[PDB]
C-alpha cells in the first residue's frame, strides 16, 4: 500500500529549465520579485518555462488563448489590454523576446507581478 | 517610470485559493488531493478540475489537452505518461467533475506510484 510519489510539476519544470540554461536559484528569486535583467542565463529560463506551459512556441510567439487561460475570469479584460500593448513579442532571439515581454508586462501593470 | 516593488502573486497559490473557495473544499481535502487520496464528491473533484483548467490542461467541457499536459511532466515520466494517457483519455463520466474523478482513478490504477500536484 505504498503511497504514490508526488511530483510537483511546477518545481520539475523550473528545475529542468534552470539546468538547461545554467540558471541559479538567486536569479529565479530576482524574477519572482519583479526584478528583470537582459541576461540570457535568466531570460532563456523564462522562455523555457513559458514554452513548457505551452504559453509560447519555439519562436517565442505567445499563444494568447493559453496565456489568458492562466488568469481568473475577473482579470481577463485587464490582461487582454496588457496583451494589446505587449504582443506580438519582439527581440533578437527567444530569450530577448521574453525579456522584452516581461518588461512590457511589468511596466503595463506595475502594481502586480504574476509568477508561475 | 522608476521601478516600484509590485505585489507578487504566485499563480499556483492563487489558483488553489480561488478553486478552494469556489468549490467548498476544506484544507483537509486539499491535503488529501495533494497526497492522491480521492473521493467522488464535487468539493474534491470540481476542485481538481478547477486546478487543471487554470493551466489549460482541460477546457470547460471536460476535454483534456494531452499535449499541454506532456510539456509539464518531467523527462523521467514522459514515456509512462504517454502510455497512461493513451489508456485513460479521452475522459468519460457523468458530468464535468466526475470525468476528472474517473481520469484520476484511471491514472492511479495504471501508475499506482505516481501522483502530482500542480
Ligand atoms: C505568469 C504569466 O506570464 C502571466 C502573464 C499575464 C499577466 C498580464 C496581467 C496583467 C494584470 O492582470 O494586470
Ligand atoms: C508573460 C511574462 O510575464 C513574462 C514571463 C514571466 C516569467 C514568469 C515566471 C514564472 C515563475 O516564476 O515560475
Ligand atoms: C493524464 C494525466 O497524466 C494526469 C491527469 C490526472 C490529474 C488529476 C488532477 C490533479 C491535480 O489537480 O492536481
Ligand atoms: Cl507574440
Ligand atoms: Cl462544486
Ligand atoms: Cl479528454
Ligand atoms: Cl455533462
Ligand atoms: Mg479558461
Amino acid at each position: 500500500w505504498v503511497p504514490p510519489e508526488v511530483f510537483d510539476l511546477v518545481a520539475e519544470d523550473k528545475a529542468r529549465c534552470m539546468s538547461e540554461h545554467g540558471t541559479t536559484q538567486a536569479q529565479i528569486d530576482d524574477v519572482d520579485k519583479g526584478n528583470l535583467v537582459n541576461e540570457p542565463s535568466i531570460t532563456c529560463y523564462m522562455y523555457c518555462l513559458l514554452e513548457a506551459f505551452s504559453l509560447v512556441d519555439d519562436e517565442a510567439n505567445v499563444d494568447e488563448d493559453i496565456m489568458l487561460g492562466l488568469l481568473p475570469d475577473q482579470l481577463q479584460e485587464r490582461a487582454q489590454s496588457v496583451m494589446g500593448k505587449c504582443l506580438p513579442t519582439s527581440g533578437s532571439d527567444n530569450c530577448n523576446k521574453i525579456y522584452n515581454l516581461a518588461k512590457c508586462v511589468q511596466e503595463s501593470a506595475p502594481d502586480v507581478w504574476f509568477v508561475i
